């Protein structure tokens, strides 16, 4: 795409300090791959949105480590990296004291995927250097987006949000995607299974126990998501029947415009680690050992880390 490629240039080309926003929950599905490329030489602070959702006994400090090693992973080094709730307030402030530190009276770009809460932040950003300066917002074209100014000769840019088209969200409606997202702190449910077991998170994911005898696994999902548990070789007999109903979001519509179900096998070695279903939530695994297959559309990514509790 043209456009999108046109901006990255031109904010490579400049000094500007770029933030970029991803989804704490949503991590690899939100990351935009590649803008690491353009802004090499520009500081970059990553922004983990979302974090009012985040367990109590999950560790923030855990959280932005995390965060750091898989920007690593993917050829970003930022400055430094955020937690943020930009919906309730929390690390707002201590944010915005960080890019006016970093910007070096430079101008801000702030970047992110659709629904990873860039507006909801926008707005916290207005909000932060409202008092600060004469100048008055201003809209400006993308070859209306909001230009906050700073001061009376720099400015915080908003640019268009990105479309990831293998992103969770982006095979679900609406209604759907209220189902799939937590509306509060995400309650851990702790699960003992067996040997052959299955998990299915509504229709969109599964989760195959298929090795190791008994086990507990601690799941973090919406509590308005819907958790089916079968038995392994009653697993492919229920989705093939009941996705679309039973098994829903998503929903008989959405299963057609929807990429095929697609297998992955993991083999847990080290106490302390989850099963990161992007988009939709995460399975910790207390104990070595474990033998699974995650089941995920084909382009949404399913990944391992230490446990951040
Ligand atoms: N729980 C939680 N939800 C949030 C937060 N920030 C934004 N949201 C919600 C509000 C919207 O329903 C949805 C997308 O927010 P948005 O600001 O319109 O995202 P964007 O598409 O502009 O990137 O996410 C946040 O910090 N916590």
């Amino acid at each position: 795409d043209d456009d999108f490629l046109r901006i990255l240039n031109g904010i490579g080309k400049s000094d500007a300090l770029v933030v970029k926003i991803v989804d704490i929950f949503d991590f690899n599905g939100s990351w935009l791959p590649g803008l690491h490329r353009f802004v090499g030489n520009n500081k970059v602070l990553l922004v983990g949105n979302k974090a009012d959702l985040i367990p109590k006994s999950v560790k923030h400090d855990k959280v932005k480590h995390w965060m750091r090693y898989s920007a690593k992973q993917l050829g970003l080094k930022p400055e430094d990296v955020f937690l943020i709730s930009a919906a309730k307030g929390q690390g707002i402030a201590e944010l915005a004291d960080a890019i006016e530190y970093y910007r070096g009276g430079k101008d801000v770009y702030v970047v992110g995927c659709t629904n990873v809460g860039k507006s909801t932040f926008i707005n916290r950003m207005i909000k932060e250097f409202s008092d600060e300066t004469e100048n008055v917002i201003t809209t400006s074209h993308f070859p209306d987006l909001i230009d906050i100014p700073l001061d009376e000769e720099s400015s915080l840019y908003d640019t268009p949000g990105i479309i990831n088209h293998h992103q969770m969200a982006h095979y679900v409606g609406k209604q759907s995607l209220k189902l799939i997202t937590p509306t509060k702190e995400i309650k851990p449910m702790v699960f003992q299974l067996n040997e052959e077991q299955t998990l299915f998170f509504s229709g969109l994911a599964r989760f195959d126990y298929v090795s190791g005898g008994r086990r507990a696994f601690t799941c973090h999902f919406s509590n308005r998501l819907t958790i089916h548990r079968t038995k392994l070789e009653k697993a492919d007999e229920l989705y093939k029947n009941h996705a679309g109903d039973l098994l829903s979001p998503p929903t008989p519509e959405e299963l057609e415009n929807m990429p095929e179900l697609v297998k992955y096998e993991f083999n847990i070695r080290e106490p302390k680690t989850d099963v990161v279903f992007s988009g939709l939530g995460w399975v910790t695994v207390n104990e070595p050992g474990a033998k699974i297959v995650a089941h995920v559309p084909k382009g949404v990514s399913v990944s391992l880390r230490k446990s951040l509790i």
